[PDB]
């Protein structure tokens, strides 16, 4: 058995309560009341749609996913990441795919900064359809379950997704929903020989989830980068400050880009 392993039954023993205190101690959050009601009234300019633009501003603003050229962006739900990418100096063109549909959430038309550089579809279903050129590929999917294996199931199926989609020096950052368990780190291996780079943990991740993405511009064992983050949130569990720590959303401009 892997150390998050422990760490997920670990995590699935807890109370209601202890779960809800566990989930936000000592992460990092951003500050979105007011993006949130701009949105929730017209105004298209100025809001990231979700928490997730401060999610990939992260990667970013630390150069280890550049976005540039053509980018493809799999399950982009509201569109956090497509509408973030598309104000980045080097970035030409932005295409985004999702469900949508009952019970999902659908793209948000907005007029952030390069948001006519963003085109985003619903009703799609990503595993079937065929692969296209691209400079930089991004990925956010995954479906947790209580069950590690379960997870590791869907997590290898998003890793040959992304692989088919690889082509040879090409940025990306692709979300590992499951990064512990012994299939994924194999995969993962064979995969870092093939196109480089290493997995990374987002400090606004949330304690309930031990996701980490695979960046391009870096480097690093793939077990020990992982076991990192296993003893991290097992660390965790015993905390003495027990609250999140806030900071501003991004501010992501108006108007065309050329
Ligand atoms: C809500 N919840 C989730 N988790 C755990 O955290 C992981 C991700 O949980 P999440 O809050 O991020 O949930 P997710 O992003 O998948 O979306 P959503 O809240 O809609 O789904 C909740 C999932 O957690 C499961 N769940 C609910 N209550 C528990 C529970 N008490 N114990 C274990 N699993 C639970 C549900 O069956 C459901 O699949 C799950 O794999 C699960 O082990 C919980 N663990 C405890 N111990 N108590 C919880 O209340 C709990
Ligand atoms: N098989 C599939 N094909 C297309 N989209 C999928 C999919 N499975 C899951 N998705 C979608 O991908 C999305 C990932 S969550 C989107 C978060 C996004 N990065 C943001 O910044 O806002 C989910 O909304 C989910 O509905």
């Amino acid at each position: 058995e892997t150390l998050g392993e422990k760490w997920k039954s670990r995590l699935n023993a807890l109370g209601k309560s202890e779960f809800q205190i566990y989930k936000k101690s000592g992460i990092q959050e951003v500050d979105r009341t007011l993006a949130k009601e701009g949105i929730k009234r017209g105004e298209t300019d100025h809001h990231a749609v979700s928490r997730g633009s401060a999610k990939l501003r992260w990667f970013v603003e630390r150069n280890l996913v550049t976005p540039e050229g053509k980018v493809v962006d799999l399950g982009c739900g509201r569109g956090g990441w497509s509408y973030y990418c598309g104000g980045l100096k080097n970035v030409r063109e932005v295409k985004g795919l999702t469900k949508g549909g009952p019970g999902h959430e659908e793209p948000i038309p907005m007029s952030t900064y390069g948001w006519n550089l963003v085109r985003l579809q619903s009703g799609v279903d990503v595993f079937f359809i065929p692969p296209e050129r691209c400079d930089t590929l991004l990925c956010d999917i995954g479906e947790s379950s209580p069950n590690p294996t379960v997870e590791a199931g869907r997590t290898l199926r998003v890793l040959n997704l992304v692989e088919n989609w690889l082509s040879n020096n090409t940025q990306f950052c692709v979300k590992v929903l499951n990064p512990y368990m012994s299939s994924v780190i194999e995969k993962m291996e064979a995969l870092q020989r093939k196109h480089g780079g290493a997995l990374v943990r987002n400090p606004l991740s949330r304690n309930s989830t031990h996701e980490m993405y695979w960046v391009s511009n870096a480097s690093g064992n793939i077990v020990s980068s992982v076991n990192m983050i296993s003893r991290m949130l097992i660390n965790r569990f015993t905390m003495r400050h027990k609250k999140a720590t806030y900071e501003p959303d991004v501010d992501l401009g108006s108007g065309t880009r050329n």
